[PDB]
């Protein structure tokens, strides 16, 4: 395995972009400004394997606890956690830290809002990198609860929209929450489908769940304690949005991503399949691609050998 991090042992910051929202981030290296965004529902934590190794090929990386997490403020409203306000929320933390730019990687979640940063913010994003995200033009003719729903593979994000529901599951037993999620593509105790008519993501699944081969005990305590702060409410928020997010994103009225721009695939990532990727080089003209075999959703804790040596090929050829 790479080294990882040890949170004690790392610089944290604290940046106040608005006075009710503080956003916090570990930071280690000197050189470009690389910026970290985690998924759903994760941490700055989940780049401890990525922290060190960018560091000492020669990047300064800001790996953040994403609006909702851990550290950073989570306020309670909805619309606080749409595309809109994340992204301009992420260019005012640039504006304090004083950074002109900084390249932009993204998972999951994350990946959704680097591509939204590199499309409406590029003159701040040096270049944009995406594990298991596409980027997906938006349709002005059609509804984001016709595409949802079509996917049987996204009823889960149906089961995440009303308020409370999803919450009270995931709160209820924080070990069980996160040993159940962190699973290889093959140790997987979840559906994805129909989860609205099981009642639930864990009513079919073990109550003591063994720890995948990804993951340590000390690990998913980590996890355990961070959620304590705000639970699951404000990471949940990052599903409500829809409708907002896809209206944002028409206003884009077709224009390109023109900065250096990397897809990278995960061929066992069963809800973001790598063939969600498929015509991006059309909106994209400099994408690069990687693609990781044997690796499921949890990218970079899945396989970060194969992570980091992809990032840093293309940090060192096209982002520096």
């Amino acid at each position: 395995l790479p080294t990882s991090c040890n949170p004690s042992d790392m610089s944290h910051g604290y940046v106040t972009v608005k006075p009710r929202v503080r956003l916090h981030f570990v930071e280690l290296g000197s050189g470009p400004a690389v910026c970290l965004c985690h998924g759903f529902p994760e941490s700055w934590y989940s780049w401890r394997y990525q922290i060190p190794a960018l560091a000492q090929a020669g990047y300064r990386v800001l790996a953040m606890d994403m609006k909702g997490y851990g550290e950073s403020s989570a306020p309670p409203e909805i619309e606080e956690y749409c595309m809109e306000v994340l992204c301009k929320e992420m260019v005012t933390f640039l504006d304090k830290l004083g950074l002109s730019q900084a390249v932009f990687i993204g998972h999951d979640w994350g990946g959704m809002l680097v591509w939204y940063m590199a499309l409406f913010y590029p003159e701040r994003v040096r270049a944009v990198a995406s594990l298991n995200t596409p980027f997906i033009p938006a349709n002005p003719n059609m509804s984001p609860l016709e595409s949802i729903k079509a996917n049987p593979v996204f009823d889960y994000q149906l089961y995440f929209q009303e308020p409370g529901v999803a919450e009270a599951e995931l709160e209820q037993n924080l070990s069980r929450t996160f040993k159940s999620l962190f699973r290889a593509s093959d140790e997987s105790v979840l559906s994805m489908h129909k989860v609205c008519e099981a009642g639930g993501l864990f009513v079919n699944s073990p109550e003591e769940p063994s720890l995948s081969r990804m993951v340590t005990e000390e690990e998913i305590q980590f996890y355990v304690q961070q959620f304590k702060k705000s639970g699951f409410r404000g990471p949940l928020n990052w599903y409500r949005n829809m409708e907002r997010n896809w209206k944002w994103a028409c206003k884009s009225l077709g224009r390109k991503i023109l900065i250096p721009a990397l897809m990278v695939t995960a061929e066992k990532d069963f809800v973001l399949v790598p063939q969600m990727s498929q015509h991006m080089e059309d909106w994209i003209p400099h994408l690069k691609r990687g693609h990781i075999e044997d690796c499921g959703h949890w990218t970079q804790m899945d396989k970060p050998t194969e992570v980091n040596q992809i990032l840093i090929k293309w940090l060192d050829s096209d982002a520096r």
